[PDB]
């Protein structure tokens, strides 16, 4: 299906990379238009998953860090959409890690929450801060903890992620972890150093939000 009004940016999504070879061999301007979303055809190379495509478009040089008028960067969408190759070729040729959109996300933020795990872990070999905050102060490790991806949280934590820091909603990965009833997640977060004593703003610590056969054993587990 027609997904932009430039030809170039059809031919990437839909994998036709002749066609795109000799198209933009007989025009190099066309590697760099951008389409009605301000997309290039290394956005759609992106989204699509044609790698090869993506390799052809940086040995010509194209920029790497462009944002759409989303605030998506080809390292966003390659994130998003699970694309291992496409966002190794973009970290080879210097994609900005933490570069972030209209929404305030950056790539890792798409890696945690749609379980990324070989992504996440390139972005953070490849320098992406951990702690980087969306617009309502949220991290990788808020959506893990949230969603109970415990892989994605030993990643985290390898990489150095905190685990005491708050939301606009005042909350950490804990009181997170404790509201969704989150098992392990919650006592794996304070064997690594998740405070019980921060306040959300309901005066409430981690202790109070935990419900069940919790909140205590997070107290019995930090003064066994």
């Amino acid at each position: 299906g027609c997904v932009s009004n430039l030809m170039v940016c059809n031919l990437a999504y839909s994998g036709k990379l002749e066609e795109l070879k000799e198209s933009i061999l007989a025009d190099k301007s066309l590697a760099t238009r951008t389409d009605q979303d301000s997309r290039t055809a290394l956005h759609w190379a992106c989204s699509a998953g044609h790698t090869e495509i993506v390799e052809f478009l940086l040995q010509l040089g194209v920029p790497v860090n462009d944002k759409d008028d989303a605030g998506w960067s080809p390292l966003h969408i390659a994130a998003s959409a699970g694309r291992d190759e496409i966002v190794k070729a973009l970290l080879g040729k210097g994609a900005q890690v933490n570069a972030v959109n209209q929404n305030g996300c950056t790539p890792l933020h798409y890696a945690a929450s749609k379980n990324r795990h070989e992504i996440a872990v390139m972005l953070l070999e490849g320098g992406a801060n951990p702690d980087a905050k969306d617009h309502y102060e949220a991290t990788a490790m808020h959506r893990a903890a949230a969603k109970g991806n415990l892989k994605m949280i030993h990643i985290l934590l390898y990489y150095k992620a905190s685990t005491n820091i708050q939301d606009t909603e005042g909350n950490t990965p804990l009181h997170l972890a404790c509201d969704e009833e989150r098992v392990e997640e919650a006592k794996l977060l304070v064997s690594q150093g998740a405070s019980i004593y921060i306040e959300n703003k309901e005066e409430k610590t981690p202790l109070q939000v935990a419900k069940g056969g919790l909140g205590l054993i997070l107290k019995r587990m930090v003064e066994g």
